C-alpha cells in the first residue's frame, strides 16, 4: 500500500499543516499547483549526452555561478501562473509538506501526505531538485546546467557562499534570514535555536562530527538514516509519525532553524516548511542532503543498503517538468544518479568527516556510576527538565563478531509534544565525567539529538515520533560495554516545555545486507 500522490491539479487544498501562526503569514498558503489541463504522463529516462556536475557553492567557476545566477533570474521572472517560476517552484514543497494533498488516491481522503519524517524524506528532494534543476536549466538554453551544492560537511565550505549574499539586486538573496548569521558566520549542524558561544575551530570540529554522526553512528542501516516505514494508511494521529532519519532530524533540520529569520512569524523563509522554497539557498542546502544519500552508499560499510521494499519502490509524486508536462515518478527510479545524468563535483581527496569519531573517553575522567530504571520509572514522563534513567541493555561484551551482525540501538518512542513550534532536546548516554572535566558539544557520550520542523497536523493538536541512536561506537568510547545498564540522559534545549517520551529501551537491530 504505497503512497500515492493524487491528481494535483485536481485534488488540492490550501496549506494546514507545520503553520504555527497562519494568521500573519509572510508567504502563501495557496500551494496548489497550476491546472494547465495537462494528462498526468509516466516518468521517461533523460538522454543527456553529459553529466550534469553538481558543483561546491564555495569553490565556483564564474561560468558556473553566472549561470546559475542568470537562471534563477530567468525563474524569477515568469509569472506566478508559470509551473517553472520562482513562486510556483517554492509552492511545491508546500503542498507536500504542508498537508496539500491526501491519500486519497489509496482510498484514504481524511488523511494528508507528509513526504516528510519518513523514508519519502530522501527520495522526494532528489525528484524535487531533479526536475527543479532541469527547468532551470532549460530557462537559459543550457543542456548541461547543474546546480550548485552548499558543502557545510566541508570547512571552507561551512559558511553561507557569498554568492547567495549582499542585496536584492541579486537573484540569489533573500532578505528572510538570520541576520545574525549572514556575516559570513559558520553555520552550526547542530543547531537548537540559540547561538553557542564557542570559537570557529570547535564549532568546525563539531560540525564534521555531526555528518559523521548522523552518516555512521546514528545512519547504521536504512530505517535508521532514510527514516520509518510510511504506507498508504498510516496517520500522524493514529498513530504517530514514522520515526525521522539521522540526516533529517540532524544536520537537516539545523541549516533551516539556522538560515530561516527569527524575527519573522514563521521563522520564513527557510525555518518553516511551506516558506523554504522561497529562499533559493533551500535547493542548494537539498543538494547537499541528495549528496548526503550518495555518500551515505559510497562509504560501503555494512548496514548501507538501498531500500528494496515494495511500498518505498513503488511510492510516487507528480511534478511538472521543463516542458510544463505533469510527469508521474517513482522512488525506484531516481536511486542511481547515472540514470538522472546528475552527480556531485568531489575533491580528488579523504572526506574531513571520515574520520570525525568522537575522541575516546579517558577512563580518569570517569567515575564510578543513583538512578532510577525504567521499572522503578512512571511513563509518559515530561522533559520539562533534564531526566535521567537507566535502561537494561539486551547484552554485554559483544565480541567484534557480534557488532559487526547487529547493532545495539536505544529507541525512544511515543514522543508527544506540540509541534506547533520547534522542538530539540539532547541525548546522552553513559555519562558520569569526574567534576571540572571539560566539555564539548562533541563528547563521546552524546549520542545525538530529536530536531523537528513544525509539522503539526490538522485535526491533532499534539503529534508523535520516534528516534533511533546506534551506540556499536559510544559504549566503547564511554567504557561501558560491559555494564549492564545504559544510563540515558535526555537534555531539552527548546520546546520541549510540553514534550513527554513514552517510552526508552535498547534493541539489538540485525543489519541488513
Ligand atoms: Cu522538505
Ligand atoms: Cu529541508
Amino acid at each position: 500500500a504505497p503512497i500515492t500522490a493524487p491528481d494535483i491539479t485536481s485534488i488540492c487544498k490550501d496549506a494546514s499543516s507545520g503553520i504555527g501562526n497562519q494568521e500573519g503569514a509572510i508567504r502563501t498558503r495557496k500551494c496548489c499547483p497550476p491546472s494547465l489541463g495537462k494528462k498526468i504522463k509516466d516518468f521517461q529516462f533523460p538522454n543527456d549526452k553529459k553529466v550534469r556536475m553538481r558543483w561546491p557553492a564555495h569553490k565556483g567557476t564564474k561560468k558556473q555561478v553566472d549561470d546559475y545566477r542568470r537562471a534563477i533570474a530567468a525563474m524569477r521572472a515568469l509569472p506566478d501562473d508559470d509551473p517553472r517560476s520562482f513562486v510556483s517552484q517554492a509552492k511545491i514543497h508546500c503542498a507536500y509538506c504542508n498537508g496539500g494533498y491526501t491519500q486519497v488516491d489509496s482510498g484514504f481522503p481524511d488523511i494528508d501526505i507528509q513526504i516528510h519524517n519518513s523514508w519519502l524524506f530522501f527520495p522526494f528532494h532528489r525528484w524535487y531538485l531533479y526536475f527543479y534543476e532541469r527547468i532551470l536549466g532549460s530557462l537559459i538554453d543550457e543542456p548541461n546546467f547543474a546546480l550548485p551544492y552548499w558543502k557545510w560537511d566541508e570547512p571552507k565550505g561551512m559558511p553561507i557562499s557569498n554568492i547567495f549574499l549582499g542585496d536584492a539586486s541579486n537573484p540569489l538573496y533573500d532578505q528572510y534570514r538570520d541576520a545574525n548569521h549572514i556575516e559570513d558566520r559558520i553555520v552550526d549542524l547542530d543547531y537548537d535555536g540559540k547561538d553557542k558561544d564557542i570559537p570557529d575551530q570547535q564549532q568546525v570540529a563539531c560540525n564534521l562530527s555531526t555528518v559523521y554522526r548522523d552518516l555512521v553512528r546514528n545512519g547504521v542501516d536504512p530505517t535508521s538514516f532514510f527514516g520509518g516505514k510510511y504506507v498508504a494508511g498510516d496517520s500522524p494521529v493514529a498513530n504517530g509519525d514514522p520515526s525521522v532519519g539521522s540526516v533529517e532530524a540532524g544536520s537537516h533540520t539545523a541549516v533551516h532553524r539556522w538560515v530561516g529569520d527569527p524575527t519573522q512569524p514563521n521563522n520564513e523563509d527557510m525555518g518553516n516548511f511551506y516558506s523554504a522554497g522561497y529562499d533559493p539557498v533551500f535547493y542548494i542546502h537539498h543538494a547537499n542532503v541528495d549528496r548526503m544519500w550518495k555518500l551515505w552508499k559510497e562509504l560501503r560499510l555494512p548496514g548501507h543498503v538501498d531500500i528494496t521494499d515494495p511500498d518505498w519502490l513503488n511510492a510516487s509524486y507528480v511534478f511538472y517538468d521543463e516542458n510544463k508536462d505533469l510527469v508521474r515518478v517513482y522512488n525506484k527510479d531516481c536511486v542511481n544518479l547515472d540514470k538522472l545524468k546528475y552527480n556531485f563535483i568531489e575533491n580528488s581527496e579523504v572526506f574531513p568527516w571520515r574520520n570525525s569519531r568522537p575522541p575516546q573517553r579517558r577512563k580518569s575522567a570517569q567515575v564510578a556510576t543513583d538512578v532510577k530504571t525504567v521499572e522503578q520509572t512512571k511513563f509518559p514522563v515530561r522533559l520539562n527538565q533534564i531526566f535521567k534513567v537507566r535502561v537494561k541493555r539486551p547484552a554485554v561484551n559483544r565480541t567484534e563478531e557480534e557488532k559487526d551482525q547487529a547493532n545495539e540501538v536505544l529507541l525512544i518512542k511515543k514522543i508527544k509534544y506540540d509541534s506547533g513550534k520547534f522542538v530539540k532536546f539532547d541525548v546522552f548516554v553513559n555519562d558520569k565525567l569526574k567534576d571540572g572535566v571539560f566539555t564539548t558539544p562533541c563528547d563521546p557520550e552524546y549520542a545525538g539529538g530529536f530536531a523537528q520542523i513544525p509539522h503539526n497536523d490538522k485535526r491533532s493538536m499534539v503529534m508523535t515520533s520516534t528516534a533511533r541512536f546506534g551506540l556499536n561506537e559510544l559504549l566503547e568510547d564511554t567504557n561501558t560495554e560491559g555494564e549492564e545498564y545504559a544510563t540515558v540522559t535526555l537534555v531539552p534545549r527548546t520546546g520541549c516545555e510540553d514534550l513527554t517520551v513514552g517510552e526508552i529501551k535498547i534493541e539489538l537491530v540485525p543489519i541488513p545486507k
